[PDB]
């Protein structure tokens, strides 16, 4: 009978209910549970929603690709089907758009026994399976069925409306809000807008961006801080109304797509019907009517008494920001931060991030650390009350928990020499248990602490992955210094590799094998046993101190084998051994190299080149976001083929450097370019056969002429791409060249760059850039005299 | 004497300037009884005197300026100038301090201290060390002649010697505010439309000031409206003015473009003046801000305006046309000196405010073309006009004198035969600037064709027209009636061997002999410099008659006539025109030919002129890196051997700058559009000795075994074309240097090839540039990588 009390309470809360359901028919409990809601609820009709993956009262049907469509609505109950679908993503996109007192009801299967943790047939399975290891063993499902053990609103009934045993152990906010409107009626567009938010939270932010817009005055850049479903957009919006509705001519929106918004115009039409304003005569609206999402509104041009206009503008746009008045930064976190202090200047600026939720990141946030500096002006407004349900909704903790998205952790000097590797073992990482889901929210804490975004997608692939190990740096359960992950990737095939070389098929997995075969034509690569480091990630707090250097360290050596082995319900889990085993306990799997993939960085390019990798790969295409091109690297673990795969990548990358390498800057080019751990064969000369043939006597006799005589640099631009080339093929001796000097050469020869343009990436004088040139041209002069036998 | 007192007192009278040339040694001194005697008929004190000196000669308020600081006076309007140093005085000077003088002038040219009117064989110009070509080193200076000859022509330009007495040369010799005052009285208590206008000085100021505030006052934005001047009508203050009341009228986005900050100085003058009109009070309601650096010199960019709203005016280059997307006024100066499709990107929905000149030196003939495409339409064309003078009475005697001495006039377009009929005649230029009669109209004719062919076209060219010593001009006549087309050719060449050699071995070239120095230079080959050549100036033909071939006919005449194919079978005197000079137009029977070894030209480049000059049979050997300030263009100069009159040199030097420019499509010519640089590439006039096919060695020596297997799988493949983007340029280059056979390469592949390879292009870029889709580009692409691999193939021994 309980059923009914979980129902009255979720009702009378404003707090969502979860019920799992186990049946076949799956068609005698929703209408039951939607007759229940109906009679406990004022309204009539909740708007359920139902989903299925590809195949089978106001219910709209959607699909489970189709879902990011579906982000902006809310509903009175979500109901999920075809269990062997969902994605972490995916879970926590529907369980966010369900209003207060919810009915989220989840199907399953038809099951009599613990068949979950066995009856993995999700989708997502199916692309880790991988050629070398086709076993693969379902961990996600079990930590989700134990989790629901563990609050209180989380009920698990059957088709005939039974309780398990699992189950069986188990307004104020609205006073502020409404007395807040009511002194703000009288006033002219400040109150109006403020009776358009729902939310207490929401109706101070919108006062600060309002107040912040009554002083006119171009030095704000106050910023505002959302956790994924408080409210953001609806604020945002209000606040370009009431900017609009104050004189205000250039406003514009900074988004990386369209898509992402999809209601800052709704609630921009909204502030502007609180206005009084009709959108027919008054405004107008433009529409993209191009491939921009699907309908998004790129301009809207108000003509009350002057013209004004709302310009949506790229990230890297920053142009057309001359003589802009205020401009909207929406998920400022995920935008890079040189796009970011471009898009700044003298105007109002208006800034919204996420720091929870499936976005955003935490760890002490480069965005408030920097803009901290200063005539200009740093206020912050946060939220943290969400607009669809009551604070402390048990759903929402049972997802956050069970997702990981929480804990951001930055709560806490041993030498980097005295600590310890431990092998951490899936097993028992996922079996929920005590004392170990601390240590996995510890671990997914540093996982969300480094890098934006972070779909929860990892979540699965750090359990249900067959090739996926776990590493941890310890001080001499202690507090995690740094964590990497590794997967286990080579020994595939040499016939189907021939035959993927052609028009064939690339797999699932094993991006490095497929990719270096793949563009070197060397079938013989992917029979070596090889890991890829697809995660590294040390604590926020002692960044730079060695801890990942060591751990890098530590996990070569281990690899290279310098440490030797010498109803009915039930319990959780009672086996599996501990949660940390040493690496002398631990046989290795004797890799022959060590691999990553990851985004190009200066900074990162340093950190991974002093470890020992040698670049073997960077993607031509930018990937979209960051502004970062694909890189991998190889590490050969103990030559033969990396020398060779080292050497075709470097002549490769002479080429590439005027297509899309040339905005590249000239040192992340150069160090590119030369490596410690890979030495130089070239060590015979141009030669007179090569120089006559590259060269004309009469190219050289110009080349010769300008260093006695030294004039214009035009004269000879026809010979510094040949000649560029043929010194970083190491063909033109040492000539003892400088990193300035070399720098230069690269930009002007082999990137295509003017000398004004490379005047700010060198920082140097121009008068210094013509010497270092015009020493350059005398060595080369007398190293081909001498090549030529005076 | 007394003939002084009225000239004087009708021109202040009248509003009309005067004009009095002083000779003598005691000049400069006597300037004195003439502004005595201008106070006390005008109704002034100080004139504002305009002494000038040569570069550093030595209750009353001189500008003290000698010639270089002409820019810093061109705003400024002064009541009498006085003309020092006769020296240099280039035909580019005496239309800038003239023009500043208002009326009832004293304009004042003390000239030299000749003792019977030397003429043109004494005081050598100062511009003449410019032309002393080491081969003609003989001037005559004809421009000094007709400058003397022209002071008998107007009736206000009498001529005085030293002692204040009439030479016997010159011894043969209101209304308009009317309208504009009953206009400022109807607009009295009118809002700003109404105040704006009191603050013009013409009536036709104030005609296309009621044109622009009236489009203002409409709150539509498609509407342009052109405006016509003449260089000193006044059309940067209609302008001012017209920013001012859009300012006024609530308008945030104003825009104004021109080439160069400086090139206005009085546009934002006139702003603050009528924000003035308006009430406007500085520091308390506008803020202005300057450019603060050594370029452009201390202009204003952006002015901020806050009344109610926020609005600005910001300076805008024509290049820079992203900046206009929520632009609402976009004003655009000089639009006849901006190259047409930086106007055309320049334009929008919006309100476009169009300023040009037509007269004075500034803006010239055949300008209609932009005047002729806006009037294919939503969109309107208002047209405004100016005609009378700022400072000046219209019709006043010395910008007369001004503009005919010049040829500042003669708009021509006022006149079928077929091209193989015409003739080509010499012209003598001893007997073309001797005024005379029915032949300074030829002169003005053949001026009218010569500006009415380019932009700008400085007056200074007139003096290079005579006063050089190896210049000539042809012309082409109907079967002198009319002019069809007019050439100015100089002769170049045969300098020296050990002076070559010194020059290069310092790099500072010398003056004249632009082709002959830049070949040397560029090539390293002294032996091009004692050949004998000759410069194509300029050609130019009427306008009416361009697209039938008259220039191609009037070039090859020339050519022939080169090649030998037409044997010859304090004066107390009256100087009066000369007449013993042979007739004006000489067969080109009767005059013998220089025999020239090679024809040359430099200019601009342009895919229309390309074709025009490759067709006749040049070919290129030189082209500028760095584009060209103003118009977007870069010099080209090409070279055409002349057969029987004598290619060896030029097949090495097309050789060379073949291979030259393949290098160097990808440092500065990468804008260049692929069709025009394909164009380039190519050329008919000069045979193609391709070396048949290529060794071995040289494709394992370029393309590494593993290079030519990644070439090979994608060859059969039709995978990612990224994976063998780093051989594209190394492809490229040696299928253009005639070393990968013909390989039956289509025009749209050879472009596909070069935009790719040479250009380093992308694909998406190359869309809009070859007017084909992305799916057929990859089919071209892919048919190119095949017949390379194929080529490659049957080069390692199948
Ligand atoms: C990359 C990371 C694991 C390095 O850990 P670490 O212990 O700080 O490394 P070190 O102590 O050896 O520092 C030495 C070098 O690391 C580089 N680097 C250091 N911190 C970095 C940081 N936050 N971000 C990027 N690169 C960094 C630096 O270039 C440094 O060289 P330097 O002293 O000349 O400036 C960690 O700091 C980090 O930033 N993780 C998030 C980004 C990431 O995971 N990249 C890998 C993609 S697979
Ligand atoms: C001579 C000139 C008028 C064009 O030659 P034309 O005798 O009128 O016509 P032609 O039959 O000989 O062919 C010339 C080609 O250039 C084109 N062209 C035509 N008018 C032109 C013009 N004002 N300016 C530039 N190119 C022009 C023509 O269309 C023609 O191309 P087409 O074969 O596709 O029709 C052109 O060279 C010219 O002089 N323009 C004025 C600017 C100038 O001084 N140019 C010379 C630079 S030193």
């Amino acid at each position: 009978n309980r059923i009914r009390i979980l129902i009255e309470n979720g009702v009378a809360e404003r707090q969502r209910s979860l019920f799992v359901v186990v049946g076949d028919r799956g068609k005698d409990q929703v209408v039951i549970l939607h007759h229940m809601l109906s009679k406990a609820t004022v309204k009539a009709r909740p708007s359920v929603l139902w989903c299925y993956k590809k195949e089978l009262t106001n219910i709209r049907y959607c699909y489970y690709n189709e879902t990011h469509k579906i982000l902006g609505n809310t509903f009175g109950m979500c109901v999920l089907q075809d269990f062997e679908a969902l994605t972490p993503n995916l879970l926590a996109r529907t369980v966010e758009t369900v209003e207060g007192g919810g009915l989220v009801v989840i199907l399953l299967r038809t099951m009599n026994s613990l068949k979950q943790l066995y009856t993995v047939t999700m989708d997502v399975h199916s692309r880790y399976r991988t050629e070398a290891h086709q076993d693969v063993v379902g961990r996600f499902n079990e930590r989700f069925i134990l989790s629901l053990a563990s609050c209180k609103k989380c009920l698990v009934i059957d088709d005939q409306l039974n309780i398990l045993p699992i189950s069986s152990h188990v307004g104020p906010s609205d006073l502020e809000l409404r007395e807040l409107k009511e002194s703000l009626q009288d006033t002219q567009p400040v109150g109006v807008l403020v009776d358009c938010c729902k939310t207490l939270d929401q109706a101070k932010a919108v006062l600060k961006f309002i107040e912040g817009i009554s002083e006119k005055t171009l030095r704000s850049t106050v910023a505002l801080t959302a956790a994924r479903g408080r409210g953001k957009s609806a604020a945002l919006g209000l606040a370009i109304a009431g900017a609009v509705a104050f004189g205000y001519s250039n406003i514009f929106v900074t988004s990386p797509s369209p898509d992402n918004l999809h209601t800052l115009f709704e609630f921009v039409f909204k502030g502007f019907d609180a206005l009084q304003y009709q959108e027919h005569l008054d405004y107008e609206i433009i529409q993209s009517l191009n491939p921009e999402f699907n309908k998004a509104v790129i301009r809207v041009n108000v003509f009350r008494e002057h013209r004004q206009t709302i310009q949506y503008i790229h990230p890297a746009d920053a142009v057309k920001l001359g003589q802009a008045e205020l401009v909207v930064i929406d998920e400022a976190a995920a935008i890079p931060l040189p796009l970011v202090k471009s898009l700044l200047g003298p105007y109002l600026v208006f800034m919204a991030s996420t720091i929870n939720g499936y976005e955003g990141t935490g760890r002490s946030l480069s965005l408030k650390l920097i803009q901290q500096l200063r005539a200009r002006t740093l206020y912050e407004v946060s939220l943290q009350e969400s607009i669809r349900y009551a604070p402390g909704d048990a759903v929402e903790k049972w997802l956050n928990d069970l997702l990981c998205l929480d804990c951001l952790n930055i709560t806490r000097c041993p030498l980097p020499e005295a600590c310890e590797l431990y092998y951490v073992n899936r097993d028992t990482l996922f079996c929920y248990h005590k004392a170990s889901e601390v240590f996995l929210q510890r671990l997914m804490a540093l996982y969300v602490a480094s890098h934006y975004k972070n779909s929860p997608n990892d979540l699965q692939m750090l359990s249900d992955a067959p090739a996926h190990h776990l590493f941890c740096l310890l001080p001499p359960l202690p507090e995690v210094l740094a964590v990497i992950q590794v997967c286990l990737e080579g020994e595939i095939s040499r016939q189907s590799i021939l035959n993927s070389l052609s028009r064939g098929k690339k797999a699932s997995g094993d991006l490095i094998p497929w990719t270096v075969s793949e563009q070197f034509q060397d079938p013989d690569f992917g029979g070596l046993s090889g890991g890829r480091v697809v995660r590294i990630a040390v604590h926020p707090d002692y960044q730079g101190m060695g801890y990942g250097s060591r751990a890098l360290q530590l996990l070569q050596m281990y690899y290279e084998g310098r440490f030797p082995c010498l109803e009915e319900v039930i319990t959780p889990r009672k086996d599996l051994p501990p949660l940390l085993l040493k690496l002398n306990e631990r046989p290795a799997e004797r890799l022959d190299y060590l691999g990553v993939s990851y985004g190009l960085t200066p900074r990162l390019l340093k950190f991974w080149k002093r470890a020992g990798f040698v670049p073997v790969y960077l993607r031509q295409t930018p990937n979209d976001l960051t502004g970062e091109h694909s890189c991998i690297m190889l590490k050969t673990l103990t030559g033969g083929w990396l020398a060779a795969f080292w050497k075709d990548f470097r002549r490769r990358f002479l080429a590439l450097l005027s297509y899309q390498f040339s905005t590249f800057s000239p040192s992340l080019a150069l160090n590119i370019i030369q490596n410690r751990n890979m030495g130089k064969p070239a060590q015979p000369a141009l030669s007179r056969e090569e120089l006559e043939a590259l060269f004309l006597p009469y190219d050289l006799k110009r080349l010769e002429m300008y260093s006695r005589n030294m004039v214009d640099y035009h004269l000879i631009m026809d010979m510094i791409p040949a000649i560029s080339r043929i010194y970083f093929l190491n063909q033109l001796g040492d000539l003892a060249l400088s990193a300035a000097q070399s720098a230069l050469l690269l930009g002007i020869g082999l990137q295509h760059k003017s000398v004004d343009q490379l005047e700010k990436e060198i920082e140097l004088p121009s008068g210094q850039l013509m010497g270092l040139f015009n020493r350059i041209i005398r060595k080369v002069v007398k190293l081909f005299n001498e090549v030529q036998e005076k």
